[PDB]
């Protein structure tokens, strides 16, 4: 669910989630994948692919269970697609706080157009 | 569609829509509704309900037809759902536009907290 995706965020990157992937680059916020635009864009394009391995749970508001462990996510079990939902948005997390350094934030604010198709996930 | 949307909100508030719309308020941005927190909020309220009574199209990937006439947002013909759509979102927009001297911040990144809960629309 976006409220544990959106902590996780917050917890990896130490940023403000909406604001900072709400909408970036091509991938990171509303809508589907599309060719990224760096590191960052990549992690939310990993992201939504994950998503589509699951079936049954609903990522967007399918709460989950996990707890912030020395500074880790840690998702207890939640069952199969729950669990793994929680492993796609701990991936993404981690993933854009690897790249906060590369995070540009002329992809901050959003615009579609020039995403040109996705590479099947 | 989202663009169509952004967009139309770009032309009426002179704001960038993802950066002041994006997560704003309980309704304004993703996903769910909940208690409007101001005029603003409200508006993306109405807005959803809009897009709920709406059917036969998709309001977040369904492209439509309209022009900025007169400043002005003219749905263009397309069809009934995309129509409606249509001016759902002209209606949005004109309504943020309305209500940006009581827009705040404060609700801005916001991570829907203590957002009240959906009000049926
Ligand atoms: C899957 C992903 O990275 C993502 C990022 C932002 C928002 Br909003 C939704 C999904
Ligand atoms: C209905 C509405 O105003 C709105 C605004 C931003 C996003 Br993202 C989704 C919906």
């Amino acid at each position: 669910s976006l409220f544990e995706l959106g902590k996780m965020i917050l917890q990896e990157t130490g940023k403000n989630p909406a604001k900072s992937y709400g909408a970036y680059g091509c991938n990171c916020g509303v809508l589907g994948r599309g060719k990224p635009k760096d590191a960052t864009d990549r992690c939310c394009y990993v992201h939504k692919c994950c998503y589509k391995k699951l079936t049954g749970c609903d990522p967007k508001k399918d709460r989950y269970s996990y707890s912030w462990k020395d500074k880790t996510i840690v998702c207890g079990e939640n069952n199969p697609c729950l669990k793994e939902l929680c492993e796609c948005d701990k991936a993404v997390a981690i993933c854009l706080r690897e790249n906060l350094g590369t995070y540009n934030k002329k992809y901050r604010y959003h615009l579609k157009p020039f995403c040109k198709k996705a590479d099947p996930c």
